């Protein structure tokens, strides 16, 4: 009775006119409240976001690109939705539309004549543009790209261009004064229908629009047929085979909103009524998804069949996708500054110590290799999910979330064998075995077995890891059916859950006592190491690691001042059974086999990746030529920085290249169990963008 309204930013008068007409029926049918706001453009309305006197505008991707970035860092919250009710899809078509009667293919149209939706616009712009850069001869910035197209083509109507400096791409608009070639309904061939037009009057050979536009437009399915689609083999193809001829497939458009105070219930709590009361023929009083006579598409895309709501992680960056959003930036870089940013290999690191050691391969790298970093894992793999980082070494349980996210295993670490190989030469071909998850205990407790674990206090690598929690949590699970992770034992330190939890109670933080209990190397008792130092510190009654981590800091085997002084026969192994068995029996009392810790990447990374990887271990590899004069790429002493210091080599897969594939049935049934109990923000954004 004081959220007075969700401010909608108009971008025009009829779009005004559109959001008053809204008004006026929201409150008549009692719905939640939304005032309109007028601006002349996506920019102005993108500015008046981002500084409070507006809240929400649909945009086009080039736009969500552009709103995403600093100083404004808005957000998409709603994707319109398109097809019909039964298959509704929150993406689209960019397709190069064409008049029957020609013969030229899309490698043939350097000085023929184009129409497109409007300057920056992921169809009209953004998707051609990118294609057909081969055919540019651009020269990289700083002449801009405009200047190449305009050399390009004789003549285009590319609303938004500067008639100034570019008076050849506004050759071809139809607006009448200063109208000519403005971003707006002013100018008839603006957005899909004015570009669509621009074809149909004879005045451009090929419209650069979506695939529902001749669609829309021609009313009579006879008339469609004069029309042809280039298709990015050099082919033509009938309008509605869209399908298998594309020049992109693209983000549905989106309401954006501000990151920080944006008032995202509000604007789906506004939206989802609308689109019930007003939606697809639900209103003949108005309609959200139609448009007076005279305009196309004001507030929203016309015939769009409601919204969906955007996964809370989900940023511009990863809205788009790698391809989209990474094609949209190489629009403003030469061909070798882009060629130079493929062949080099970006890793990241997990906390500021993985970083350090990141830097020193870095500069000894010959240019091969660069960093990234974040504190999170999941963090990471969503910088690799932005093309901003390419790769990482990772735990099985987090293969799961980065396969489920698209992503691909592309080399293994190897570990010692069943004892095969002796200081092995054909490591990088050599099978990989899985390594042993295990639960450690103090000799002492006499009393501890498997059966009596339970509300005891636990020591775990972090959560959503193989030895550290899937496999212990899984079988556990498995026999209560309950999903109250933070009862399973009196006190824990599992890093990666919330630190007000039981979860983190025992964990301790960096040196000076902050950090705690987050998901990365400054809290003491992260990882295999840690989780060990919790147990040997008497913090908990039971870690869960993995059989080499015992035989590593024991024995002086780890000078560590906490260290220094352990020794192996202390500490003894739970069976399933209900034994207990010294650490070195570790194969026969197991809790489960867990899949190599794995280097994953983007599909397109995969190849360069192996090379890069190859190459350097030869160098700074377990038995390297620089190693350790120089650098060693496996050794951090105990710390397993950016891979376990127990790393052999990298190896090969042998064919299993996916997620599914490398960590097995088996693996993936359990994990995908143990999910439903929670997922995380990273999971839910990525079924989102993967429908
Ligand atoms: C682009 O430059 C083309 C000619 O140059 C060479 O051969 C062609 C096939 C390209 O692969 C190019 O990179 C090579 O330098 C010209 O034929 C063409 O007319 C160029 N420029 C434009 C916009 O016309
Ligand atoms: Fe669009
Ligand atoms: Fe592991």
């Amino acid at each position: 009775g004081r959220r007075r309204s969700v401010q909608w930013c108009a971008v025009s008068n009829p779009e005004a006119t559109k959001c008053f007409q809204w008004q006026r029926n929201m409150r008549k049918v009692r719905g939640p409240p939304v005032s309109c706001i007028k601006r002349d453009s996506p920019i102005q309305c993108i500015q008046a976001i981002a500084e409070n006197r507006a809240d929400a505008v649909t945009l086009d991707g080039g736009f969500i690109y552009e709103a995403g970035l600093a100083p404004y860092k808005l957000r998409p919250v709603a994707a319109e939705v398109y097809g019909t009710e039964r298959q509704p899809r929150t993406h689209y078509y960019a397709v190069a539309v064409v008049k029957k009667g020609g013969s030229f293919q899309l490698n043939e149209l350097q000085g023929l004549k184009s129409c497109h939706t409007g300057l920056r616009r992921t169809a009209g712009w953004n998707v051609p543009i990118g294609t057909l850069r081969p055919f540019l001869n651009w020269t990289g910035p700083p002449e801009p790209i405009e200047a190449a197209v305009a050399r390009f083509f004789s003549a285009s109507c590319v609303p938004g261009a500067d008639k100034g400096q570019f008076p050849n791409l506004c050759r071809l608009c139809a607006g009448t004064g200063e109208n000519k070639c403005a971003f707006s309904s002013q100018e008839p061939y603006f957005s899909y229908s004015g570009a669509f037009k621009c074809l149909k009057d004879g005045a451009g050979d090929v419209a650069f629009i979506r695939e529902s536009t001749v669609f829309e437009d021609l009313s009579d399915e006879a008339e469609r047929d004069e029309y042809e689609l280039l298709c990015p083999d050099n082919t033509r193809k009938p309008v509605d085979k869209f399908k298998d001829c594309h020049l992109a497939r693209v983000p549905s458009h989106a309401v954006v909103a501000r990151s920080v105070n944006g008032k995202e219930d509000a604007i789906w709590n506004l939206l989802r009524q609308a689109q019930e009361k007003f939606g697809k023929d639900k209103s003949p009083k108005f309609q959200l998804f139609g448009s007076p006579s005279g305009q196309k598409d004001l507030l929203f895309k016309d015939s769009a069949i409601g919204f969906s709501r955007v996964p809370p992680r989900i940023d511009s960056g990863l809205y788009l996708g790698s391809g989209y959003f990474t094609a949209i930036q190489n629009l403003r870089k030469s061909e070798e500054e882009v060629a130079a940013r493929r062949a080099r290999v970006v890793w990241c690191a997990v906390g500021e110590q993985e970083l350090r050691k990141c830097n020193q391969w870095s500069g000894l790298s010959e240019g091969s290799v660069t960093c990234s970093s974040a504190s999170t894992t999941e963090d990471c793999i969503a910088l690799v999910l932005k093309g901003e980082a390419d790769a990482m070494s990772l735990d099985g349980g987090y293969v799961y979330t980065a396969g489920k996210c698209g992503l691909v295993p592309v080399l293994a670490e190897n570990y010692k064998s069943a004892q095969s190989s002796d200081p092995d030469p054909n490591c990088v071909d050599r099978p990989v075995e899985g390594y042993l998850a295990v639960a450690v205990v103090r000799r002492s407790d006499t009393s501890l077995t498997w059966n009596s674990v339970k509300g005891k206090k636990s020591c775990h690598t972090a959560v959503d890891r193989t030895a550290g929690w899937n496999i212990p949590m899984g079988l556990l699970f498995n026999q209560t059916g309950s999903c109250k992770f933070d009862e399973y034992f009196s006190q824990s330190c599992a890093p990666g859950s919330d630190p007000a939890s039981n979860l983190c109670a025992l964990c301790i933080g960096d040196e000076e006592g902050e950090n705690k209990c987050v998901p990365n190397s400054n809290e003491r008792y992260y990882g295999y190491t840690g989780a060990f130092r919790c147990l040997a510190e008497n913090a908990g009654d039971v870690a869960f690691v993995k059989d080499v981590t015992v035989l590593q800091n024991t024995d002086g085997n780890n000078n560590e001042a906490w260290a220094k002084d352990l020794k192996l026969a202390d500490f003894a192994l739970l069976c399933l059974d209900g034994k207990r068995k010294p650490v070195t029996e570790a194969r026969s009392c197991h809790l489960a086999m867990a899949p190599n810790h794995a280097v994953v990447s983007r599909m397109d990374k995969v190849e360069r990746l192996k090379q890069v990887l190859l190459h350097q271990q030869a160098k700074f590899g377990r038995n390297g030529s620089d190693c350790p004069d120089k650098f060693c790429l496996f050794q951090s002493e105990t710390k397993n920085l950016l891979f376990n210091d127990n790393t052999e080599c990298l190896a090969r897969l042998h064919g299993k290249t996916t997620y599914e594939k490398y960590l097995g049935p088996q693996y993936v049934a359990g994990i995908t169990n143990l999910k439903k109990c929670s997922t995380s923000p990273l999971l839910e954004a990525c079924e989102f963008l993967r429908k």
